[PDB]
């Protein structure tokens, strides 16, 4: 599939990832430097922090109890929307979903 990321600037880049990729590891493999990651997927920190589309946030499992808690120490603020991308798996019916990057992950 594909992903959509959007910078705070409002442009845009279109990156592949395969089913099972993290929107992260997606990120990370086809140019997109501004996401941080510092725990290297490991869901321990907070540096990873994306908004997901208003549209998009349903179609994605749940936020569990250790992301939420990671969530509230992002250096940009949380937003409703707010997910850790290394925690986002791909999916056929998340082809063509929407992640915008917050202005700093650290
Ligand atoms: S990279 Fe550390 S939590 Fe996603």
């Amino acid at each position: 599939p594909s992903i959509t990321f959007i910078h705070p600037d409002g442009r845009s880049e279109i990156v592949d990832a395969a089913i099972g990729d993290s929107a992260m590891f997606a990120a990370l493999n086809h140019g997109i430097d501004s996401i941080v990651a510092e725990c290297g997927g490991n869901a321990v920190c907070a540096t990873c922090h994306v908004y997901v589309d208003d549209l998009w946030l349903a179609k994605l499992p749940p936020v569990d109890a250790n992301e939420d808690d990671l969530l509230d120490g992002t250096a940009s603020d949380r937003l409703p929307n707010s997910r850790l991308s290394c925690q986002i798996k791909i999916a056929p019916e998340l082809d063509g979903l929407v992640l915008r990057i917050p202005e700093r992950q650290t």
